[PDB]
Formats: structure tokens, C-alpha cells, sequence
């Protein structure tokens, strides 16, 4: 059931930005992955320029952004979120 990684696919991209910051512009989301207890997820940001501040601020402001996918989708349980480089499949 592992697959409301695609509900917060859809809720994680839109509280994108949020994250605002010039040197990395929008922050996309290629994908998520939700583990089987639906007790981690892993989102696998997509970006035009890599910046530093939205690399760590991401994981900075996990927290918040977890606040948000709470109110968003309702959960009782919101999955701890981690933040992998974009792609860096090939595109």
C-alpha cells in the first residue's frame, strides 16, 4: 500500500517553492519511493542548477515540509522524508 508515495509525489511537489532560491530556480520532483511500513520515504528532487542552499536547506527544512504534507494528505503518520539528487537520471 506503499504507493500513496504517489500522493505525496503529487503534495510535495506543489509545497515546492516554498523553496525559493535563484541558484537552483524551481525544484521539481521526479519520483517517490515509500518503504513497505509506510515509515520512510525518499524523494528524488529534480533541479536545472544545482545550488548549494537548496541542497541542505532541503534537508533543513524538512520538518517544515513535513508539517505541510500532514495538513495536505491528512495522515495520521507522515513518513520521515529524505531528499536524493535529481535524476541524476538522464534527461
Amino acid at each position: 500500500k506503499a504507493h500513496l508515495e504517489a500522493q505525496l509525489k503529487r503534495a510535495l511537489a506543489e509545497e515546492i517553492q516554498a523553496l525559493e532560491d535563484p541558484r537552483l530556480f524551481l525544484l521539481t520532483v521526479e519520483a517517490v519511493r515509500l518503504s513497505k511500513d509506510g515509515s520512510v520515504l525518499s524523494v528524488y528532487v529534480e533541479a536545472f542548477r544545482e545550488e548549494e542552499g537548496a541542497l541542505r536547506a532541503l534537508s533543513r527544512a524538512e520538518r517544515r515540509l513535513v508539517a505541510a504534507l500532514a495538513r495536505r494528505v491528512r495522515m495520521r503518520r507522515l513518513p520521515r522524508l529524505e531528499f536524493l539528487p535529481w535524476r541524476a537520471s538522464p534527461a
